C-alpha cells in the first residue's frame, strides 16, 4: 500500500482558529461558493465566517436564553444550490431558514422568493417580527427536538431527524411546496442520522444499530447494513454513491462497501474515544473521522468502481489541537468542496480551519 507522502494533498496543520463563540461549537457547514464557514453554537448563536482570515462577518443570537439546558441550535446546513444564500438552523423543536444580509440582492432576493413562493406533522410559519430581526425567513415547528437536518442535492427538499418521535422520527420537507411528510409507517429503532444519496433516488436513515437504504421513488426498503455497532452516531457516503462509512460512539469507524456485504468491509480503530462524525471529501480520495479524544484522522481512500478490486484505505494523519472539555473533544467536521482542507467543530469553543 502507499505511504502518505505518495497521497499528498491531504491536511496536516491548523492554520486558522474562528475564535469568538462562548460555547461548545457542535455544528458548522461550508457554503456552495466554498467561501464561508457557518457555525452553531451553545451559545446561542449562529456565526458566518471569512474562511482564509477567520474573520466573523455575520451574527445571528437564536437562544436568547443560552443557559438553558434543554435546548440548543443542533444543526445547521447551507442550502446546496448555488447564489440564494439560505441556510437552515435546527433548534429545539424548530427549523428556521436564514438568509444572512452579507451577499446582495441578487443572492439574498433569490433566497427569500424562494422561500415565500409557497405561501398535521409540522407547521411552516411566517416570522414573527422578532424572527425577522433574526434575519429567518420561515420556521418549520415539529413536535419533537430536531437533531439533525440534511439537504437534498437540489436544494428543495430536505430530510430531519427526531429521535424518539417514532413515526415522525423521520421528516421529509419540501420548501417550495411548504410541504413536510412522513414516508415511514413504521418506527424502527432510535434514529441518529438521515441522509439523501448523492445522485440516486435512495434516503439512507442510521438508527443506533443499523443503517436502512430505502428507495424514494419504489417506496421500498433496499438494503440494510449491519454495521455491529450499539451506539452508531453517524454516516457520510462516498460521491460516487457505493461505500458508506458510520461513526460510533464505541470508538469503531465502519466502512461499508454496499455491493460487497452487509457487514462492515473494514473496522476502522483510530480513537481512544466516541467518534462523533465521519465525512467525505466530495471531490478529494479523502475522508475523516472525528472523536470526543480531540483529535481528527485523515484518510485516504481509493474506490475501483469498474473492476472486482475492493477499497484501498491508507491512514494518512492525525490532526491534533482541539481541547478536550468535559470528555468532549471535536463535534462536528466538513470538507471544504474542492481543497484538501477540513473544518471542525470543538466542545472548545471554537472552530478550526486545517490545511496542507
Amino acid at each position: 500500500l502507499p505511504s502518505p507522502k505518495d497521497l499528498r494533498p491531504f491536511p496536516i496543520r491548523c492554520s486558522t482558529i474562528y475564535a469568538g463563540h462562548k460555547g461548545k461549537v457542535r455544528t458548522l457547514s461550508i457554503d456552495p461558493s466554498g467561501l464561508w464557514l457557518a457555525t452553531g453554537s451553545d451559545d446561542g448563536t449562529v456565526r458566518v465566517w471569512e474562511i482564509l482570515t477567520g474573520r466573523e462577518v455575520y451574527r445571528t443570537t437564536l437562544i436568547d436564553d443560552e443557559e438553558n439546558p434543554d435546548y440548543h441550535i443542533e444543526c445547521i446546513e447551507w442550502n446546496p444550490d448555488a447564489n440564494n444564500g439560505i441556510l437552515a438552523v435546527a433548534v429545539g423543536e424548530n427549523i428556521h431558514l436564514i438568509v444572512p444580509p452579507i451577499f446582495g440582492y441578487d443572492i439574498e432576493n433569490n433566497g427569500k422568493t424562494k422561500i415565500e413562493d409557497g405561501f398535521q406533522v409540522a407547521q411552516w410559519n411566517k416570522p414573527s417580527q422578532k424572527q425577522l430581526e433574526k434575519d429567518i425567513c420561515i420556521t418549520i415547528s415539529c413536535k419533537k427536538t430536531v437533531k439533525k437536518l440534511s439537504w437534498h442535492r437540489k436544494g428543495d427538499y430536505f430530510v430531519t431527524v427526531q429521535p424518539d418521535s417514532g413515526n415522525t422520527s423521520v421528516l421529509i420537507h419540501q420548501v417550495s411546496k411548504h410541504l413536510t411528510q412522513s414516508p415511514f409507517k413504521k418506527s424502527k429503532g432510535i434514529i441518529m442520522d438521515a441522509k439523501f444519496h448523492p445522485f440516486k433516488p435512495q434516503l439512507f436513515v442510521c438508527s443506533q444499530r443499523y443503517v436502512r437504504i430505502y428507495d424514494l421513488s419504489q417506496q421500498i426498503l433496499v438494503k440494510k447494513l449491519l454495521p455491529g455497532a450499539r451506539w452508531l452516531s453517524k454516516i457520510d457516503i462516498h460521491p460516487r454513491g457505493d461505500n458508506l462509512i458510520a461513526s460510533s460512539f464505541d470508538k469503531r469507524v465502519l466502512w461499508h462497501d454496499l455491493d460487497l456485504a452487509s457487514t462492515p468491509y473494514k473496522t476502522l480503530r483510530y480513537h481512544e474515544k466516541a467518534v462523533r462524525s465521519v465525512n467525505f471529501h466530495k471531490k478529494l480520495p479523502l475522508f475523516s473521522s472525528a472523536a470526543d479524544d480531540g483529535t481528527i484522522h485523515v484518510f485516504h481512500a481509493t474506490v475501483y468502481d469498474d473492476m472486482m478490486k475492493n477499497p484501498m484505505i491508507v491512514p494518512l494523519k492525525k490532526l491534533t489541537g482541539h481541547k478536550v472539555i468535559n470528555s468532549l473533544g471535536v463535534l462536528d467536521a466538513i470538507w471544504h468542496p474542492r481543497e484538501a482542507w477540513l473544518f471542525s467543530a470543538g466542545a472548545d469553543n471554537t472552530a478550526r480551519l486545517w490545511t496542507t
